[PDB]
Parts: structure tokens; C-alpha cells; sequence
């Protein structure tokens, strides 16, 4: 009964995944595929940045993607324009509805802008879109302690607050408290950080987890 060429089921699959929009590549386009390309003195990086943005106007899908120059706009597969940008290199979903959904970019900066950019090209096509409502809504953070971890035994010490599913994922999955973020751990050390608001959020994950991970370390 999933149908993404309904509006409110395409939209609301972005967020409703296992990680949220952790998974919104599955969109514009492999579970296992998905967490590894954000990885490519220890401090976190930023990976992705998911924002969303309201433009305001009810919009006419198949003009937004016919004067769109790299656009992408089939409506039986998903119900909305799948439009890109080089710098900031990032990808926009835009729906009937003017609600903008915009990921790739690795700053709060360059999402706020690329956002500005994508409401500016719709404008320009002709359209009473205004930029409104961005909101930050997800923060990836990747991070590599750079020695390997004994998962068998954080997956059991940490039961509470650990899965191991290959289906979903082929590490464990952490799902922290305070801050509420789930951390995929891999056996390597590598870390994927997803669920942040804030990047802070990214740093006090990671903080809380390093010493757990060092209990952990496979020698």
C-alpha cells in the first residue's frame, strides 16, 4: 500500500525510515551502500546535512522540471522534482506543494544557501516562491578512532542500547540518550553519527562514545 506517487507518502518516506533521513539517497538515486559513502587528536566531520524549506507557493511540477537545467522528473517512481546544483554540490526534492526538501551539503552554511539558490531558480521560472522556514532537520557526522572494536562485547555490555541486525546495517547500532543520536559502529573503529540538530549534538555523541569504544578495543 506504499505509494510514492502520492505527495503526502513521498514526503513523509524521507523521514519515516529505520535512520530517518539518514536514508534519503534511496530517493534520488544499497542499505550497506548508503552508511559507507559517508565515510570517504580525534575529531568528527560533517557527512550530509538535510534542511527543509517551505517556498510558499503551490507549484506546477511538470514546468518546474521542464526549464530546470539538471532535473529529474518522473511522477509514477516519486512525487516530486529532483533538481542539482554543482557548488554547493548538493540535490533538492521539490514538491507539488512548494515544501523543499535540500541535502548534500556538508556546512550549515552551504545548506542554508544552496537552499537560497534552489528557491531562486524556481522563482526565476516563474513562480511567487519566497525562501521560508529552513530548518535544519538532520546532521550526519562521520567520525575514525582508528583502532578496531570488539562489537561481540559492546553489543552485549551495551545491550540496553545496542543492535546487532545485519539485515539493516553489518555493524552495531547505538542508539544514544543524551543526545538522543544513533551511532553506526564499525568493527574497523569507523563511526557513522546520525540524528543531530545541532552539530554539537555530533561532538557530545562522540565524546560519550569514545571512552566506551576504548573499553572495547580488540588487541
Amino acid at each position: 500500500k506504499t505509494n510514492l506517487a502520492n505527495e503526502d507518502e513521498a514526503y513523509e518516506a524521507i523521514f519515516g525510515g529505520e535512520f530517518g533521513s539518514l536514508e534519503i539517497g534511496s530517493y534520488i538515486g544499497d542499505q550497506l551502500e548508503m552508511v559507507t559513502e559517508l565515510l570517504g587528536g580525534i575529531v568528527p566531520t560533517l557527512q550530509n546535512i538535510v534542511a527543509t524549506v517551505t517556498l510558499g507557493c503551490r507549484l506546477d511540477l511538470k514546468t518546474v522540471a521542464l526549464h530546470a537545467r539538471n532535473a529529474e522528473y518522473n511522477p509514477k517512481r516519486f512525487a516530486a522534482v529532483i533538481m542539482r546544483i554543482r557548488e554547493p554540490k548538493t540535490t533538492a526534492l521539490i514538491f507539488a506543494s512548494g515544501k523543499m526538501v535540500v541535502t548534500g551539503a556538508k556546512s550549515e552554511d552551504d545548506s542554508k544557501l544552496a537552499s537560497r539558490k534552489y528557491a531562486r531558480i524556481i522563482q526565476k521560472i516563474g513562480f511567487a516562491a519566497k525562501f521560508t522556514d529552513f530548518k535544519i532537520q538532520n546532521i550526519v557526522g562521520s567520525c575514525d578512532v582508528k583502532f578496531p572494536i570488539r562489537l561481540e562485547g559492546l553489543a552485549f555490555s551495551h545491550g540496553t542500547f545496542s543492535s546487532y541486525e545485519p539485515e539493516l546495517f553489518p555493524g552495531l547500532i547505538y542508539r544514544m540518550v543524551k543526545p538522543k543520536i544513533v551511532l553506526l559502529i564499525f568493527v574497523s573503529g569507523k563511526i557513522v553519527l546520525t540524528g543531530a540538530k545541532q552539530r554539537e549534538e555530533i561532538y557530545q555523541a562522540f565524546e560519550a562514545i569514545y571512552p566506551v569504544l576504548s573499553e572495547f578495543r580488540k588487541m
